[PDB]
DNA sequence: CCTGACTCG
DNA sequence: TGCGAGTCAGG
């Protein structure tokens, strides 16, 4: 606890040397459009902190910022590098990024700011991030002397642990991982969030009006029939009226009480109809308040666009996750919903929305990992799965399959690929316990190469204490061998899913940074808007369609090769409800 | 702040 | 007693 450091005044040339640790310090958790509070360098020459204003007004510095072959590390740099853009900065040659290479050591570490990575080498040289803001309310740049150290400080840290987490990373074959795939990705998503997405609020605006007349007309109904009035939207309350008042059966309790989810009130609806008009009226409900009023707060007044974060270093099998809004969650199941996607919309004047999407990914990853032999079959042939189970739980044939029954028999496919109990799946098709048996008894029988792979991959975690994806991604479990049935099972249906889920996860990332490539090289105007786990979202100039509809699926299924193939469906329209 | 509800993959 | 997410209302 002894650090050496220069309170610059004015950017000096050793500062500007080929290779640094950068930090770009922007205190708010959503960074757009936040204040940069500080700066600090860290090179061969010396360590440095520079005020912002001086620092991103020298136009030296910011030539340096913008130079690819001045090398920076980082810690979370896509914070940074939109933080700048948000400033007018734009930020090049960053070779390591402390953030993404932890998250690839171990997602559980949870790691957020220098000091918790740190942790992980014994580095100990570092305050953590709360310990020096404050938390809340309290929340507080300190004084410069404070905040200069501090940041220096995490600039060391990085420079210091660089190395280390690299050797690391060469050892388990994850450096690959690191410089090819996640690093370009974090620049290809920086630019995705700080491009935004356009919406029309006039259109929201009308149908959240329109909205609250029905959600007052299905209120009214309600307390007819339930005889008084009472918070819907209380569990609690809604309890009492149901299984107090109205006397219908319970079917299943929680640690807190009655149990009302969507699941148990469809199966109480023969005992009485208030139950539907309340899952009908929760769904407006949630339309209105997330994706009406959730929304409105977060557009951009002056461009009627929102901005989401993709945290890139958070899921546990290699997911991004989309916050402030999650624009991964929007309705497309129910009609209703659906409708919310009229308002997300080009953002230029004759520009379209172009939407591609994997077909049944998953699936075919568990084809390829597994190597079962129907199941390969089936894909090579080209038969559709999903469809090939929605017949055999509907009674139908495949001549008449409406897109709602091939989402509920595509929940069953991935259901049994996942470990669900012959409870869980029963509990969710209404059907008897010992049919339930029989489907998953039937389709293990009927794909022994994919229940060969379940018992393989929970017999491989147990003795090596982690399961790994494609690109080698990892995860650990360490509650594989717990001698408590739930506790193991839980880790064990992880070790079923992650190499899948991350499989996918790894395949559609790599697809990105070819379709970026493709993009600029051909130097189109098209460009990525979101992405929605395996699917991809753009808008492009009207003309552009043409190239697209050849150009996207292309890229998609060339970016990694399988024992089966990658199929790809593709939409254009005007609004990404259109686009379908 | 947590629990349970809804939303997506 | 299928997996991975986020956000919101009530308590
Ligand atoms: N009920 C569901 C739906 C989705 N998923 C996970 C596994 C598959 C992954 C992608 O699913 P979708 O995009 O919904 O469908 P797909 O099977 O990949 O492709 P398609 O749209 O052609 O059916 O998300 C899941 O576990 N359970
Ligand atoms: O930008 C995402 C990146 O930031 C970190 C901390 O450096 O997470 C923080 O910001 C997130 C996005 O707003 C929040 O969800 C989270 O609460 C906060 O810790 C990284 O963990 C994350 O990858
Ligand atoms: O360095 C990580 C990188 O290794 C890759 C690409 O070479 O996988 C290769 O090495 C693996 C074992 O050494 C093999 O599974 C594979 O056959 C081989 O291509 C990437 O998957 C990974 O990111
Ligand atoms: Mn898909």
């Amino acid at each position: 606890k002894k650090m050496a450091f220069t309170l610059a005044d004015r950017v000096t040339e050793e500062m500007l040397a080929d290779k640094a640790a950068l930090v770009v310090e922007v205190v708010e958790e959503n960074y757009h459009d936040a204040p940069i509070v500080g700066i600090a360098v860290v090179n061969e020459h010396g360590r440095f902190f520079l005020r912002p204003e001086t620092a991103l007004a020298d136009p030296q510095f910011v030539a340096w910022l913008g130079d690819e072959t001045k090398k920076k590390s980082m810690f979370d740099s896509k914070r940074a590098a939109v933080a700048l853009k948000w400033k007018g900065i734009e930020l090049c040659g960053v070779s390591f990024d402390l953030l993404l290479a932890a998250y690839l050591l171990d997602p559980a570490q949870g790691v957020d700011d220098v000091a918790a990575a740190a942790k992980m080498k014994q580095y100990e040289a570092v305050r953590p991030d709360e310990a020096v803001y404050g938390k809340g309310a309290k929340r507080a740049v300190p004084d410069e002397p404070v905040l200069a150290e501090h940041l220096v400080r995490k600039a060391a840290a990085i420079w210091e642990l660089e190395r280390p987490f690299l050797d690391e990373l060469r050892r388990n074959e994850q450096d690959r991982l690191l410089v090819e795939l996640e690093q370009p990705l974090s620049s290809i998503l920086a630019e995705m969030e700080f491009a935004g997405v356009k919406v029309d609020t006039k259109r929201l605006e009308q149908m959240g009006k329109e909205l609250a007349e029905q959600l007052g007309t299905v209120e009214q109904r309600i307390y007819e029939l339930a005889g008084q009035e009472f918070n819907i939207n209380s569990p609690k309350q809604l309890g009492v009226i149901l299984f107090e008042k109205l006397q219908l059966p319970v079917l299943k309790k929680t640690k807190t009480g009655y149990s009302t989810s969507a699941d148990v009130l469809e199966k109480l609806a023969p005992y009485h109809e208030i139950v539907e008009n309340i899952l009908h009226y929760r769904q407006l409900g949630k339309l209105q308040s997330t994706y009406i009023e959730g929304l409105l707060k977060v557009v951009r007044p002056a461009t009627k666009k929102v901005h989401t974060i993709f945290n890139q270093a958070l899921t546990q099998t290699g997911r991004l996750s989309s916050t402030e809004p999650n624009l991964q969650n929007i309705p497309i199941r129910l009609e209703e919903g659906r409708k919310i996607r009229q308002a997300f919309v080009p953002s230029e004047s004759d520009w379209l929305i172009f939407a591609a999407d994997y077909s049944q990914i998953e699936l075919r990853v568990l084809a390829h990992i597994a190597e079962d032999d129907n199941l390969m079959e089936a894909f090579r042939r080209d038969l559709d799965i999903h469809t090939k189970t929605a017949m055999d739980i509907f009674q139908v044939s495949e001549d008449e399959v409406t897109p709602n029954m091939r989402r509920q028999a595509k929940a069953v496919n991935y259901g049994i690929v996942y470990g669900i109990s012959d409870y869980g799946l029963a509990q969710n098709l209404n059907i008897s316990r010992k049919e339930a048996a029989e489907f998953i008894e039937r389709y293990f029988e009927s794909f022994p190469g994919v229940k060969r792979y379940m018992e393989n991959i929970v017999q491989e975690a147990k003795q090596k204490g982690y399961v790994t994806t494609l690109l080698h991604r990892r995860r650990y479990l360490p509650d594989i061998t717990s001698r408590n049935f739930n506790v193991r099972s839980f880790a064990e249906r992880m070790a079923m899913n992650t190499p899948i889920q991350g499989s996918a996860a790894d395949i559609i990332k790599k697809a990105m940074i070819d379709l970026n490539a493709r993009l600029k090289e051909e130097r189109l105007q098209a460009h990525l808007l979101l992405q929605v786990h395996d699917e991809l979202i753009l808008e492009a100039p009207k003309e552009e369609m043409e190239r697209l509809c050849r150009l996207v699926p292309e890229v998609m299924e060339q970016a990694v090769t399988l024992r089966v193939p990658l199929k790809v469906d593709y939409h254009y329209g005007s609004t990404w409800y259109d686009a379908k």
